[PDB]
């Protein structure tokens, strides 16, 4: 597996929502 790959998955995600928030 990846850990770098896996931590800014989870970044990308909870991003769009502090921003976007849908």
């Amino acid at each position: 597996k990846k850990c770098i790959a896996k931590a800014i998955l989870k970044k990308a995600k909870k991003l769009l929502k502090k921003l976007v928030n849908p």
